[PDB]
């Protein structure tokens, strides 16, 4: 027939055998889902807080917290747009509690961390061309961006294993708490947009949604709860502690860039395409508009520090080491081709080493255009990076430069951004440049691990299926909810009742302006809690 | 204090069985609807899951342009039916099993997804080859797939009878007026053949099951109702829209082809425009209808249609020769002096450069405001009875490159299915309202739920683990008149003036019943009630 | 609050908890991330040897394995095959006193970590390190140090700590040999290769999650261990023997380019699409193709046809018409065709196979100050088999023609590509050469397929979208079950595995034809894992 009679033969006793083509379906406790949607109470250093109630005899248990944005339409002049996934940069912190007190909290950057790995939480957020690219109001009363609503999940420990994990309402009743961060945060503008009055008129409009369970005879047991807690360090220092540590799950170690030094003006910014070579992409073509010039004699509108050479008949001009060659077609016989050779540049000394910006262009081809009086760059050859993006314009105009620094037109000059974005890593925009050499986490006096490479975010980006990972030292490698967690035990008569962090920095070049942006360091601790639901639900601390 | 052992588990000894892949040929019947039938009747079958349906696409010789809609394998799909000598066990609509495998990647591309199957080619010759043959997948995905043996069909002692209902070859493919559809239509037929997994079990141990199965309900043209009968025990109910194409020709302006991304629809559409947008002709430009407001480009570049600039500066353009722009491409009106639609308003700049050699321009950047609705406009509804205007002067070669799209699996009035027609959403059981909402929060539950980003507005009443447990339902009161499902929804207004106003609108509801699987004297489904 | 409707339908059957559950106490124990530096030994192939023996290491899994790229520096072109780290490992073995307790080749764990994404990236792949980056000066830095980070999949991470490898006071061994050099990199022969041989040295690292567990309570438990055969050169058929428990049985071919110079003519680096691969041919072809020059061009073979477009812009090679429009050129100067840039033949006056042939349609703008074509839009029928071409074959004693009427600027740029995992006879294994597969356990037919069935289903059944043509035996769960495999009867010769293919022929006169095949056939046996008196496997039979 159809099976192989060599299979036939080998099957056609006595061990016993698990049935694995079939099992007894299991009757599930009697329950009827349901999703609700709630309206806050709006209140507010003037800080906008949002409150939601949860009480009701039938809403037994609830799970998977949704938080609903309504954006206003955008009116006026200059540009605006959104930084990418607005609605959770809108976070500042977020709270679950009851009667007897919180039972659940993160702060904003760490829900974010929690759900960069979930592609729909992400685009449901705010994630679109709509919303992230930067858009130009000509007219007071023309739109910018038009009127939308965004999605962001708050993840919780609860939606783990869904109803196994649902926060259980023993009658009590459930306070969740959002305060936002300022609308400064989550938008990108220019000089020419009005954020006086947009800061004024803009108002957090939330909703909250959950899956709520009406569950029949109840029969709760108590649980575990990871609750996170972040430490951040100094200025410019390598260490952090977090105190009181008594039962860690995990232990999570990054890096982020202060820029209160700075007005928080960059000079390019791709909108919502987010890679690498876009934001790369986006500021050679900002720069390249000063860069090569088609002129009837030298050039002008520019600053008497600019020096800007004529290019010679071979293409080549020489800056310093740097050769940079420029080709440029359909030139008119009255123009020349103009190179600006110190576009952007720094130095502590006034002859030591310099940084210019025009020394890290190898090659420039194009054609000019007589109908738009415009040069077409076809191909361009440079060694422009990540970091080049993530330089805040004020550093090259700071007091540590003996130059002038900034030597673009005024047109170029005005067109810079304000990037405010709270959940920045690293010291650039993807956070690519890993500034971390080496890695120490004690456990009192002793060393508790060590490393010189970021083999704790490879062992994260793998055992949680992310790309974007942070150094994660893991406790817990038993199954959640199904089991009481594993945890780093504390011994408080030994002084090993802290986690202290030590990181080795990179040591970064005096004559490149990155040397000047801040850093600090942020170290997550996620401790062990368990879930009473004896007379309403409370948290207790294991120590 | 007891500890549970993490570190090491008791090996259990399964069930003794032994499994192969087995592919079987059909039998071909012909509304003249084609039907293949695959008849599974072996001693030594006694469990079978992982249905895979391949189809060998022919060979398309001829002349015109032709392409197949992506995911040719799923769209091939109008039914399937799994039953025995008892009756039907469980069976899905075409639209359903696609929705349902929409998440999985490899079966998409297995069904058919390449540039050699769906970017739209062109026959030169009446011999040249169009299209080479191939061979798609469709993985039928159903309940028994879900925990791989433990939910396995049961087929011990029984003949099952796995059949697939084909939708015609229309709606598979994507062609223009050129290309001979009458002989093609004539000539092609469906080469099935169905594998799956079966398993020879010694002393297989029955137990009975549960399933869930999809019952769809499709309203009437442009009704914002539609109602699910004899709903005892749901575990859950998904709410969508699609489109209705009959008052049209099915004919579209333009189609990207394997680019599936908005963006590509958007381009595809701005380079089949831009054609007859910017002309560079030897004095007033010829072949347009006379309705057409063909403006030679002034000195400063700017052509001004009503509130609208358009900046238009080509390079390299002969001296005998003018920069021409159609200001009125496509445009539409319910009255004269009214709102007016028009598409050349949505370009702010074109830019490019002529070509003495090819004598043709070279476009290199345009700024524009063209949407995803823009291209999913049907060419009959620009020259409709409600447009007081000519609605297309496009020239006659533009016009003779519109593509027929017929896919069945079209939701919302888009092909991203980007735009939310649906402003409220009423779901009722029996005459008491069982759930309401403005906004798509079931959408963003089903969504996040199900890790997908091509969800619906769907209702889940079961969140209990599948196959291990018996699914949470939710139970009528036939005496309260609580045994049906009536969705109302509200759709959102739009400006009469603009063509997408006039697509026609389907709404779809899909139930997913509670059924016991029983297999006391041959395999057996009982509607839980 | 809740609907009305939702209250009214809920306000003595046993029922099972789905909104509360018991939290069991684990077994006591704590992770640690370990990291260790192994011994290197040196035909004159290169093993790493890590010991792991302590008594606060009761249990590990995850191993995984860190390389420290070198700096790059000097002339010429070079960049590191995609997935660098994968294609570094030949192979890995975890052994005992006992002896092995589990292996696997090379090629096999690249297989099983194809569908992850996350290991794939952190072996290396970046345009950092799979970009083709070319040094002007002998001190220019054509590649800056990096670290690539090898993930070794091994069965005790499936079930995680209920899967881990115990080591009962026992003395675990992880010895890594390194493929050569050679089979990582692609570059040029302007590049110092010979130097770059003798100066780079793998320096390697093995992390692993190790387990301090208090009081384990150690049970036996069942792997998988992985064997390959491979064909005979071409040879259709590849027979396992002594198989008497297998949970499956893969099947594929590889190409073999032991008769070429490994030389390629373009690679298209970090973008790896099939596009990706055609687009970068069709560029480095383009430069030679049209040529804008005053008078007939120079620095060409002899054996070259370079044919004056004419005013038509139509130029015809036999039966092809090739369609060339180049604006801005000089007055002095004229529009050429190479109409025989690559062209293979067996017979004199018989089928010719000519790449020129194979454009239909070629524009661009000729650019005065670059003194350069910069082409705009190119109509081909180029495909993935002409970018996989070995340059050999088209030089080869098969060929009556000359082959190659490239210029020597274009022959210079040619790439040597020696990647260890190339599968089928193309970069992207797109053409699919098995016509036919039979499997016969014994002497008895197992399964016979005329389409690729079992790559589907394999496909769909490990979510893969680069799956290979595999008969699976066990579906039941791992870890938590022994696992379902193949029955030997060794009293009826039923004890292999035997692999018959028909593969479909190629034609004579296209180059593709001479390129030697590999049949490979990978076999999943079933062991049993015993931790009486140290860690030991037993052949399940």
């Amino acid at each position: 027939g159809a099976m192989n009679n060599t299979i036939i033969n080998s099957l056609i006793d006595s061990i016993k055998r698990s049935n694995v083509f079939a099992v007894d379906s299991q009757i599930p406790t009697l329950y009827m889902p349901q999703y609700i949607s709630l309206s806050g109470v709006m209140t507010n250093d003037n800080q906008a807080i949002a409150s939601f109630e949860i009480r009701d005899q039938y809403i037994t248990a609830l799970n998977h917290l949704v938080l609903s944005l309504e954006l206003p339409e955008v009116k006026g002049m200059g540009r605006f747009g959104y930084v990418p996934y607005v609605g959770y940069k809108c976070i500042n912190h977020v709270s679950i509690s009851s009667c007897n007190g919180v039972i659940w909290e993160i702060e904003g950057e760490e829900l974010y961390n929690n759900c960069i790995n979930n592609t729909i939480a992400l685009k449901h957020s705010g994630y679109s061309s709509e919303l992230n690219d930067i858009s130009i109001g000509l007219t007071p009363n023309d739109t910018i961006k038009e009127p939308s609503t965004v999605y962001v999940y708050i993840k919780t420990p609860f939606d783990v294993e869904d109803t196994f994990s649902s926060l259980k309402l023993s009658d009590s009743k459930i306070t969740v708490t959002v305060t936002f961060n300022p609308v400064s945060d989550i938008v990108i503008r220019d000089s020419s947009f009005d954020f006086e009055t947009f800061n004024k008129e803009f108002v957090y409009v939330p909703e909250l949604s959950f899956i709520g369970y009406m569950v029949k005879n109840v029969q709760i047991k108590p649980s575990f709860i990871e609750k996170p807690r972040r430490v951040i360090g100094q200025i410019n220092q390598p260490t952090a502690t977090v105190t009181e540590v008594h039962a860690a799950t995990s232990l999570s170690v990054y890096t982020k860039p202060y820029y209160g030094n700075t007005d928080n003006k960059f000079i390019s910014y791709p909108g919502y395409s987010q890679d690498e070579k876009d934001y790369i992409d986006a500021y050679v073509s900002r720069l390249l508009d000063d860069l090569v010039i088609v002129s009837d004699g030298p050039p002008t509108g520019y600053p008497e520090s600019a020096e800007i050479v004529e290019v010679p008949e071979d293409g080549i001009v020489s800056i310093q080491d740097a050769d940079v060659y420029v080709k440029i077609d359909n030139v008119p016989d009255n123009m020349s081709v103009y190179l600006h050779t110190n576009l952007l540049m720094f130095g502590t000394r006034k002859n030591s080493f310099i940084y210019n910006i025009s020394k890290k262009f190898s090659a420039i081809t194009g054609t000019y255009s007589d109908a738009t009086k415009r040069t077409i760059f076809a191909h361009i050859s440079h060694s422009i990076n990540i970091i080049d993006t993530s330089i805040p314009v004020s550093l090259w105009t700071s007091q540590r430069n003996v130059y002038n620094g900034d030597n673009r037109s005024a047109e170029s000059k005005a067109k810079d951004l304000f990037i405010n974005d709270p959940f920045i890593k690293g010291i650039d925009f993807k956070n690519k440049t890993d500034i971390i050499s080496r890695l120490e986490v004690r456990f009192g006096n002793d060393v508790l691990y060590s490393e010189n490479g970021p083999i704790s975010r490879i062992y994260n980006e793998l055992l949680t299926k992310s790309n974007n990972g942070t150094r994660t030292l893991t406790f817990n490698f038993t199954p959640k909810i199904f089991f009481r967690p594993t945890t780093i035990t504390a011994n408080v008569s030994r002084g090993k009742d802290k986690l202290s962090v030590r990181v080795v920095y990179s040591t970064m070049d005096v004559n490149h302006p990155i040397y000047y942006v801040q850093k600090q360091l942020v170290v997550v601790c996620n401790d062990l809690y368990k879930v009473s639901y004896d007379q309403g639900v409370s948290i207790t601390k294991i120590m």
